[PDB]
């Protein structure tokens, strides 16, 4: 058993080309790796401080900025670490909401390095300088400007859900974001980027680091692309175990697990590629075998041991994020397994449950589905396509709405989408159901005003407060029946509603003048017992609540 080396995402490039420099200014495949000694040569003695730095090989940078989402692991994040690159210029942007969204998600631990100080008014460069150093170097006035746009960072941090600081300012650094002003294109701030990294692995890594370095290698995909002279290649990083020239390994392809039998094992030139025998976890490698050519980036590596085992290991592990079951309801396909699975974590964080989850542009089939899950609760009856085009065929099969399909190539804004999307078609609900229940509504009988005693009773008639309904049961003072509004009309129109101190001719069945009802009376909405309870989560205007308190009252006087 050994402990690996951090592995560590750049969100948000010269961070690494400089970085690259700084230790060759004494090889992988997709990743650069610092030793140890070196980082300890860029940071003096503030890395003192950190006792995990005598127990790690150094720290493995991927060399793929954001996919992060394809750097993934049964489970989640294969990055154990994380650095989110911000411009302190410019600010916060889009990409920067999504990789926080991602980062949160996924729980991984992360830093932010604030770029490009070079490059405010004033700033004087002190090549390859702590970020401390160099700054105090700087003018009051330049200094000033400079944490002026921390801070402006710090505020957006907090809209978003974090608390952070200047990393020399953190208070408690398991719960604020820190923040290093950096220059990537000069060495200011590297030291302290590296240290709060050095920071991160002290604080929360332990047990993710151990590696048994005689296993079967344990690895994930990121690539699968061509290269002039050996046809498809994959490159992989390993994080536990060991990979051989002569191991069998297998791969979720879109359709099945198959294996290979590797033909080589290719890194970048030491100090075009160079055959290497073996690799140990903590590796970023490229492979040359058969087989592959449909191979799914973010799929996992495993060296084949058990045909068996292996192949069903592999399977679960993507059935959790595909899902293609009958019940429950929404659509969900993304452009890669990566996204897919950061799409369906997020939605499944949000208790959504999902009836469809694939790769590939939105297909008829899918719309179908959306329909079976539409039929019911519309709030399923929707396709959310992350980065991925609707196929001709599913865009006229669509046609008929009721299915409502977000499309966009930002997962939070889709997100954001979706929800208030789903608050309309919330509150477009209530209201439908609130229909079927009889309001509190008064009204009193105009004295004079008799055009028929009997058989439909017909009097104009004033409402008071609330909206009288054709069909609404109509009582006493006394809570005694007296009839129901059989019709209304105002002037010369036919209503089935009427408001205010609205006035209209209106014909009830059942009653009687100068008997059941009387000229002047006051008549009130016969609201249900139940109904009336109903006054909880539907609940008026001011007049309506004061009389349905009045109903109450009014038959209150017989319960």
């Amino acid at each position: 058993m050994k402990i690996r080396s951090p592995i560590v995402s750049v969100l948000g490039t010269t961070l690494l080309d400089h970085i690259r420099g700084s230790a060759v200014a004494s090889q992988h495949i997709g990743a650069t790796e610092i030793p140890m000694d070196v980082i300890e040569g860029i940071c003096g003695d503030f890395l003192k401080k950190f006792s995990i730095r005598e127990t790690l090989p150094g720290l493995f940078f991927i060399d793929t900025p954001g996919a992060f989402t394809t750097l993934r692991k049964r489970g989640g994040a294969l990055a154990d670490l994380a650095i989110l690159i911000v411009d302190i210029n410019e600010g916060f942007k889009p990409q920067t909401q999504e990789a926080l969204n991602i980062l949160r998600m996924y729980r991984t631990p992360f830093v932010v390095a604030a770029n490009k100080i070079d490059r405010i008014h004033g700033w004087r460069v002190h090549e390859g300088r702590p970020f401390m150093e160099t700054f105090s170097k700087q003018d009051i006035q330049v200094q000033q400007k400079l944490d002026t746009k921390v801070y402006e960072l710090v505020g957006k941090l907090h809209e978003e859900g974090f608390e952070s600081e200047r990393f020399d300012r953190v208070t408690d650094f398991a719960s604020q974001v820190s923040i290093i002003p950096i220059s990537a294109i000069t060495g200011e701030g590297i030291p302290e980027l590296l240290t709060m990294l050095m920071g991160l692995a002290q604080q929360y890594l332990r047990e993710q680091l151990k590696i048994e370095e005689d296993s079967p290698a344990r690895g994930t995909i990121l690539e699968v692309k061509e290269e002039t002279g050996l046809g498809m290649t994959i490159d992989a990083v390993i994080y536990d175990g060991i990979l051989r020239k002569d191991d069998t390994i297998a791969m979720m392809t879109s359709k099945d697990v198959i294996s290979t039998r590797i033909r080589s094992l290719l890194k970048p030139r030491p100090l075009k590629f160079q055959k290497v025998d073996e690799v140990v976890a903590a590796a970023g490698i490229k492979i040359v075998a058969p087989g592959i050519d449909d191979v799914m980036a973010g799929s996992p590596l495993r060296v084949v041991t058990d045909p068996e085992k292996v192949r069903e290991e592999i399977l679960s592990e993507i059935e959790d994020i595909k899902i293609d079951t009958d019940e429950a309801g929404v659509v969900v396909k993304a452009d890669t397994l990566g996204s897919l699975e950061a799409v369906v974590k997020i939605l499944r964080d949000m208790y959504v449950p999902i009836k469809v989850a694939d790769i590939g542009d939105v297909s008829r089939r899918d719309v179908v589905n959306a329909g079976i899950a539409l039929q019911e609760d519309r709030v399923y009856g929707a396709i959310i396509a992350f980065n991925v085009k609707v196929i001709p065929s599913a865009a006229q099969e669509l046609k008929n709405s009721d299915i409502k399909l977000f499309q966009g190539n930002v997962i939070y804004r889709l997100m954001e989408e979706y929800e208030e999307w789903v608050r309309g078609i919330e509150e477009e609900k209530k209201k439908k159901w609130m229909e079927a229940i009889i309001k509190p509504a008064s009204i009193r009988l105009i004295p004079k005003l008799v055009f028929r005693q009997s058989k439909p009773a017909i009097g104009g008639v004033e409402v008071l407060t609330g909206v009288i309904r054709q069909g609404y049961p109509l009582m006493n003072d006394d809570g005694e029946t007296v009839g129901t509004v059989e019709s209304m009309q105002d002037k010369g129109e036919n209503l089935k509603s009427a408001s205010r101190g609205q006035k209209v001719a209106m014909a009830i069945k059942d009653a009687v003048y100068g008997k059941t009802i009387h000229e002047g009376d006051t008549l009130y909405v016969d609201i249900p017992e139940n109904h009336y309870h109903i006054l909880k989560e539907q609940l008026l205007t001011d007049e309506e609540l004061d009389l349905m308190d009045k109903i109450a009252e009014i038959k209150r006087k017989k319960n």
